[PDB]
């Protein structure tokens, strides 16, 4: 921290302190990224009541927050774009609410600021983050800075991005403009709830792609603060590569290590809360694989010269779902999470540990709880001791297994590219797509079913296209094109692309696949075909492993034929489901090679 800006750019500065006359701060102070730096903003945060000590652990701090700002806000993130069509496809004819991003005109968006950020920060200092994307470096890293009020901001940014000498020394005029605001101003005139400043019914976080600009107000909860994250690395930047010819997605990049000693690299596009840290950071069931973490989050692919798609991660952290977290279930968050790493909502212990439901942390009898409501809690009470969507932030460096290339500027080579969400019943545990074109079509009709991470009931089966619903920065519509596109690159290794279900529902009531560990049974197989090995069968909707090729051993319990349904009823149903889902909210827009695939896909269904 330091209150000289003397050290940033020309661009940079000019940025700062036009928010500086906006929000009129108090002070205005120079993030560092330093070890001192981070015991200061620490320090501040006890102070406020904003963050609480756990000293059963390595520098562990545990944060509440006001029960309003817990997830993402999707009804009020919104894009800016001159005009609506490059933002998203056609207003739904039947008049209910866009699926596929919310426009905003730039005129409604300048009033929609005058109304909240003038005088925001009074009372509060504004701290400027310079940081960057990927290793600064690189290239292809992007580089920002993010102004805020919020320390917590500054501490979790810190952790999931690189900040900021390094930074600093590269920044030019070429960077995001990140404006956050909790929307506090001081002195307050109603009361916070846990000491924590938001102002839920003016939450807004903005996209202005043309300004490579990105606005956030009255929330200080990851989704909606963390501005390089999914602000900048997926909503500003999926604009920035389809019109440069790269990818920006939702997706975790890890490695697979077969028992021959071969290598390679996949990327899976699975919705918030729906598998991809606990796939990225796996220990495998199977003894004779291996799996290296890259990234759980965010992918920037981009074909090299030799035809191969190339892919990093652009974060330096992870920002994980807490609850379900055990060393059954992720053994390698656990490692990850034991030091340097801050909870936000989670249940604190009487020892000055952590808990949610599943953790299986060595507790002493008679040791008590706290909510993240920070009130007493008892195994038996009507609400979970930690919130659904409660998280750990961690650097990715206190990952155990983290790829020896995880970091590396040229990319990891990607193979296969895998969708899938929560789907109880109808959808088998995996399917390869017959091609391109095809898997572009699987990507398009994902279905899954809402989490805690955003306002969605939860358990409402929604579609999530790529797990990109959220997250688009244009017209979906031609993200798709963009996809179909990419794979008629000349001479491309194109990866293979696969679908996967690992929340298939028994009778009764179970998950009738034991998921985690036993997900690299899978993985295994999709390596086998990467490989080229004749270990599948056709059906109507893809291929699937032969039964003996997928390594069910050790898995009395598991029935094969659950696994694989293949029902007629319900993909009649799908199809029914998918033609009126792209002919509301993709209409025009929609790609002919998509809609083909169905036309295919009721083909293959009428066969059965
Ligand atoms: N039943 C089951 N649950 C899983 C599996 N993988 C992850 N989960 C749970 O789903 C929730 C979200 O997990 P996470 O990997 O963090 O999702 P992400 O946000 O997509 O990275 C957590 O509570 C996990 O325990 C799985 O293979 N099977
Ligand atoms: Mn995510
Ligand atoms: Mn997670």
């Amino acid at each position: 921290l330091s209150t000289s800006l003397s050290a940033l750019p020309a661009a940079a500065r000019d940025f700062v302190e036009e928010a500086v006359r906006l929000c009129r701060p108090r002070e205005v102070l120079l993030c560092d990224g330093s070890e001192e730096e981070g015991k200061e903003l620490l320090r501040g945060l006890q102070d406020d009541g904003v963050l609480h000590p756990l000293p059963k652990y390595d520098n562990c701090w545990l944060a509440r927050t006001d029960p309003r700002d817990v997830a993402r806000v999707e009804s009020k993130t919104v894009l800016v774009t001159p005009e609506q069509s490059d933002a998203v496809p056609p207003p739904p004819p039947s008049g209910g609410p866009p699926q596929l991003g919310n426009w905003m005109s730039p005129n409604a968006f300048q009033a929609a600021v005058q109304e909240r950020f003038p005088g925001c920060m009074a009372g509060r200092p504004l701290y400027v983050i310079p940081f960057s994307m990927g290793p600064p470096t690189s290239p292809l890293a992007k580089l920002g800075v993010q102004v805020t009020d919020s320390p917590y901001v500054v501490l979790s940014m810190r952790i999931m991005t690189r900040v900021g000498p390094a930074v600093l020394q590269r920044l030019d005029d070429d960077f995001v403009r990140c404006l956050h605001s909790v929307g506090r101003p001081l002195p307050l005139t109603e009361p916070l709830v846990s000491s924590w400043p938001c102002d839920p019914s003016r939450v807004l976080v903005a996209h202005i792609p043309s300004e490579r600009r990105i606005v956030s107000f009255g929330s200080g909860y990851g989704g909606n603060s963390l501005l390089g994250k999914k602000c900048f690395a997926l909503r500003i930047a999926s604009r920035m590569a389809q019109q440069q010819g790269w990818l920006a997605e939702h997706m975790l990049i890890l490695g697979v290590t077969s028992p021959s000693g071969e290598k390679r690299y996949m990327a899976a596009a699975f919705p918030s809360a729906c598998g991809k840290t606990n796939l990225a950071m796996m220990t495998p069931s199977l003894p004779g694989w291996r799996i290296h973490c890259v990234g759980d989050d965010i992918a920037w692919m981009k074909f090299d010269d030799e035809g191969r798609l190339r892919a990093i991660n652009p974060e330096r952290g992870f920002f994980g779902v807490a609850p379900g977290t055990s060393s059954r279930t992720n053994p390698n968050a656990m490692a990850t999470i034991a030091r340097n790493t801050i909870f936000t909502n989670v249940g604190l212990r009487s020892d000055g540990g952590v808990y949610w439901d599943g953790l299986d942390e060595p507790t002493e009898p008679g040791v008590t709880y706290t909510s993240w409501l920070g009130k007493p809690w008892k195994h038996g009470d009507p609400e979970p001791c930690a919130h659904p969507n409660s998280r750990f932030c961690a650097p990715a460096d206190q990952c155990p297994i983290m790829d020896p290339r995880w970091d590396d500027p040229e990319g990891v080579p990607i193979d296969a590219i895998i969708f899938g969400g929560r789907r109880p019943r109808g959808v088998p545990l995996v399917v390869e797509a017959f091609g391109w074109r095809h898997g572009v079509f699987m990507g398009s009709a994902m279905r899954s079913e809402a989490t805690a991470a955003a306002e969605h009931k939860g358990g409402r089966l929604m579609h999530d296209p790529f797990a990109m619903r959220p997250f688009f920065g244009y017209n979906a519509g031609r993200y798709l094109e963009h996809w179909l596109s990419t794979g008629l690159r000349s001479n491309a290794r194109l990866p293979r692309l696969f679908h996967v279900n690992w929340f298939l529902r028994d009778n009764e009531g179970r998950f009738v696949w034991p998921g985690f560990g036993h997900n690299a049974r899978v993985l295994a197989w999709i390596f086998g075909r990467i490989q080229g090995r004749d270990t599948a069968r056709p059906t109507p909707i893809g291929w699937v492993p032969k039964e003996g090729d997928l390594d069910l051993g050790g898995l009395p319990g598991v029935d094969y034929s659950q696994l694989f349904p293949m029902e007629k009823g319900f993909w009649e149903e799908e199809c029914r489901q998918l033609r009126e889902y792209y002919g509301e909210n993709f209409g025009a827009d929609l790609p002919r090679d998509v809609m083909a695939e169905l036309e295919g896909l009721e083909e293959r269904v009428r066969k059965m």
